[PDB]
């Protein structure tokens, strides 16, 4: 389960598709007039996406967007090859649009002086809070978590087998992670900034999350369950209130680690 690994792709529910690499999300919202892609997962997990979308039954040329959560190496990485083998358009919250073309992540990343580069991609522009991205019958919507980088989306919609729907949400991540050299106490903005996506995703319609770190609402514990369960395995209408939980633990934890 490194980023980078190869994982068989599998549906999750109706039309969304799970084709991320072992370690690192990504998902295929795919409808007969094209697709959405969330994520690209690493620089060399590009190449598990596009074959995890083939085996699916899917032409790269029929993705049309790629929605970006965050603009770092592991969920990012793949984002700039997998543009130019699809021709999507990359959408990503405002502050992150200059990361995602450059590759470069900057000084207002509490991970700043620690992080790696990755490639940078083509065709990206931003989205707003709450904007609806539409792709014939597809809905995805925008949700503003900032925090971990100041530019991160979390990406909903809903996905439905004869007429049975369920809401989707590919949750951002959430955690307080830094460099040595970085003391959250002094940085208000981000801590702000946090709290508020704390409360944004405890706060989502949340049938099924998709976490951009599978693992964490337990991915592969669920795949399994899945095996006899079915995919009612990956339903859980707390599991973004869970990972809004276990981000504030950890802002809370590292906030006391910090005091004097
Ligand atoms: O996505 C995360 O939550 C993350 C957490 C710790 C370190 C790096 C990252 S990229
Ligand atoms: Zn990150
Ligand atoms: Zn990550």
């Amino acid at each position: 389960r490194d980023w980078s690994s190869p994982q068989q792709p599998f549906t999750i529910y109706g039309n969304t598709h799970y084709v991320g690499t072992g370690g690192i999300s990504a998902v295929l919202l795919s409808s007969p007039q094209g697709h959405i892609l969330v994520d690209g997962t690493t620089e060399k997990g590009a190449q598990v996406v596009a074959a995890n979308i083939r085996a699916m039954g899917f032409k790269l040329s029929d993705v049309k967007y790629i929605l970006s959560t965050h603009s770092h190496e592991d969920h990012a990485g793949g984002i700039s090859a997998m543009q130019k083998l699809t021709g999507a358009t990359v959408l990503a919250g405002a502050a992150n649009v200059d990361t995602l073309r450059t590759g470069v992540s900057p000084k207002s990343d509490p991970q700043f002086g620690s992080l790696s580069n990755f490639p940078g991609s083509a065709k990206v522009r931003a989205v707003a809070d709450g904007e609806l991205v539409k792709l014939g019958p597809l809905a995805v919507k925008a949700h503003a978590t900032p925090g971990h980088t100041e530019g991160g989306i979390t990406w909903t919609w809903q996905s439905c087998e004869q007429g049975k729907c369920k809401d989707v949400v590919f949750a951002d991540s959430l955690t307080a992670v830094s460099a040595d050299s970085y003391r959250f106490s002094d940085h208000p903005e981000v801590v702000a900034s946090l709290r508020g996506s704390f409360e944004a995703v405890e706060k989502l319609s949340c049938d099924i999350a998709i976490a951009a770190h599978p693992e964490v609402n337990d991915m592969w514990t669920r795949q399994q369950r899945a095996a006899k369960e079915g995919n009612s395995a990956y339903v859980d209408n707390g599991a973004c209130r869970a990972i809004a939980a276990a981000g504030r633990k950890r802002l809370e934890t590292r906030l006391a680690s910090e005091k004097r």
